[PDB]
């Protein structure tokens, strides 16, 4: 009924992608959703509206997209709303729900922290 | 005698200096180190350059940097170590550690359900 789309932002690089790989297979271990995509914005395989379709056609009505970025910018406001045709393909009766991006959350300084130390 | 800076990536958009300046914030409450500074990589003030000669000019002689990004790519292995002369200044008797980006740490996928469900 509701889907989990993770959205990085893509490199030429390998790293990106793998990343939100590895963090879709951490939530799909959590057993939490009953389906989890992940999509890139650019460079990269799945994209964004292949993730988006890939989620409907396994029978999702409402899809949660979470921007796995650290801050707002360019690709959260702009070019992801874009292609997730929320400014200007989606079912009329399916919804979208953008959610916000990982912001200065304390798990992060803690993770700072950490990586300070070679942790 | 030890400096953090926190590296970002920097944006047109102000939300990308804002988090960095919250994160360092954070981390000076916790009173940790010494000497806290950031960076942003482009188009922001202050830049990588400026945060690692301040803090050298604040009398630290190994100078930990941070890259505040999800995952590798260009940025963090070509343009910051760049950036740091690591690759292509400073002082002979300071060194400059160059720490590892976040990852897919299992505290981003706590992050990451928290705003699945808009908290
Ligand atoms: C659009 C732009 C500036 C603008 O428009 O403001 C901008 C903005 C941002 N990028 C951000 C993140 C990343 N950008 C990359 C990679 C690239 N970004 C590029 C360009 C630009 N990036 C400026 C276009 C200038 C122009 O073209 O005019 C490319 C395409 C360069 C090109 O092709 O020119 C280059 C790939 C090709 C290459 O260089 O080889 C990677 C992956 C990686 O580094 O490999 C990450 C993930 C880092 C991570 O992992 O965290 C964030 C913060 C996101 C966050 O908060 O997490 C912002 C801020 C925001 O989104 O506002």
């Amino acid at each position: 009924m509701e889907a989990l789309v993770l959205v990085g932002h893509g490199s030429r690089l390998p790293y990106s992608k793998e990343l939100l790989v590895k963090l879709a297979e951490k939530v799909k271990e959590r057993n939490l959703f009953p389906i989890v995509e992940i999509g890139l914005m650019e460079f990269s395989e799945p994209t964004i509206p292949q993730a988006v379709k890939k989620a409907i056609e396994q029978g999702a009505k409402r899809i949660i997209v979470v921007p796995v970025f650290l801050a707002h910018g360019i690709h959260t406001t702009r070019d992801i709303p874009r292609l997730l045709g929320l400014i200007e393909e989606i079912p009329e009766d399916v919804e979208i729900i953008y959610r916000e991006p990982i912001g200065a959350d304390d798990r992060i300084v803690d993770i700072i922290i950490d990586r300070a130390f070679g942790r």
